[PDB]
DNA sequence: CATGAATCCTTCCCCC
DNA sequence: GGGGGAAGGATTC
């Protein structure tokens, strides 16, 4: 089997260059302003020019300005990136339609039925890198190997504007050499639990006996890692259906007064219904972020679908529920609809 | 100073 | 005991 993985580069920023190419050559930061104070918020992505000087995702806008005060700071326009992505996805559809859309930025492709070997795949790689570049002026990175995981790894190695192959062999070394934290699905929290078990490398998994492993990470995380290191990981590609929709918004100031908060919440809902389009949810959660960045949620599943009118009233019941249980102030509030039909 | 969602986990609860 | 399913939270990207 041959999987081809595609990650678009500094994607929001890149789209921003493509739309105003005067930007090409300057450091660019797409960021998301909360508006509690002037230039509050966080960086979403930045082009490589900016990333050189340590300006990347997650970091606060304030601290990006301490480094690169003469850079360009644009508000995120997600909906645009969304359409552009969609276009790009349709180019790939007609290169193979055994296709998994991971994120806005990433997709996998079975091309067993189109290529025979890693040579002629690479070719498919470049045809695509190119097709996309010509059609949309977008640089991407392409990774290829025998399954989804190693494809994704291939790309991470090759970033940016790269293309890389990890043949049925070189897996070998990675299973021995490659750091466990650079494995997809292993964030800091999980990585540190494994370092704490003397597993800094994908092969160490077999030394330990499963049941201790399972207890500390989880059955599926364990199985996942074991199959990788053992080499039987061969999860397929498929199309993936959206199961959940919802927005979550930041308030002017932390609060526990219901009347101050409800408006913010009614924005989240209406946006969510606009976004729902034709589909109808049976479940609704309300979600609050505390002043010290903790998340609580309360929800409810209905035996039937949910009208706009219902959602409005039911959400108030849940925020009321959140308020008398958790005593902290609320920083951000919002909703999430689940369980369509 | 810190801005959408899938998947997994753990804890209940109902019940046969 | 174990199936079936909900809630709330944990974790990843
Ligand atoms: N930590 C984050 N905070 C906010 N937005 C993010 C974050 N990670 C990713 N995104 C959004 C913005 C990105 O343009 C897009 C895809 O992310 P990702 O592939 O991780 O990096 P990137 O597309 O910015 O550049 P690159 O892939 O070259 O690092 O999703
Ligand atoms: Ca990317
Ligand atoms: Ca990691
Ligand atoms: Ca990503």
């Amino acid at each position: 089997m041959i999987v081809l993985f595609v990650d678009f580069d500094y994607f929001y920023a890149q789209v921003e260059e493509v739309l105003n190419p005067s930007l090409k050559g300057k450091p660019v930061v797409v960021c998301v302003f909360s508006g509690r104070f002037e230039d509050s918020g966080a960086v979403a992505t930045a082009n490589y020019e900016a990333r050189k000087f340590g300006v990347k995702a997650g970091i606060p806008i304030v601290e990006a300005k301490k480094i690169l005060p003469n850079a360009v700071y644009l508000p995120m326009r997600k909906e645009v990136y969304q359409q552009v992505s969609s276009r790009i996805m349709n180019l790939l559809r007609e290169y193979s339609e055994k296709i998994e859309i991971a994120s806005i930025d990433e997709a996998y492709l079975d091309i067993s039925d189109k290529v025979r070997d890693y040579r002629e795949a690479y070719n498919l790689g470049l045809e695509i890198k190119n097709k996309i570049l010509e059609k949309e002026k977008i640089t991407v990175t392409v990774g290829i190997s025998k399954n989804k995981v190693f494809a994704k790894i291939a790309a991470d190695m090759a970033k940016p504007n790269g293309i890389k192959v990890i043949d049925d062999e070189e897996v070998k070394r990675l299973i021995r050499e490659l750091d466990i934290a650079d494995v997809p699905g292993i964030g800091n929290i999980t990585a540190e639990k494994l370092k704490k078990l003397g597993i800094n490398k994908l092969v160490d998994t077999l030394s330990i006996e499963f049941d201790k492993l399972k207890g500390m990470i989880g059955e599926a995380k364990a199985k996942y890692l074991i199959s990788l290191a053992r080499d039987e990981y061969n999860e397929p590609i498929r199309t993936r259906v959206r199961k959940s929709i919802g927005r979550i918004v930041t308030m002017k100031r932390n609060s526990r007064n219901l009347e101050e908060i409800k408006p913010y919440l009614f924005r989240a809902i209406e946006e969510s219904y606009y976004k729902l389009d034709k589909r109808i949810p049976k479940a609704i959660h309300v979600v609050a972020v505390t002043e010290d960045l903790d998340i609580v949620s309360r929800g409810r599943t209905f035996p039937h679908g949910i009208s706009k009118e219902t959602a409005y009233s039911e959400s108030v019941k849940l925020l009321q529920k959140i308020l008398e249980e958790d005593e902290r102030k609320i920083r951000r509030i919002g909703v999430r609809f689940s369980k369509f039909i």
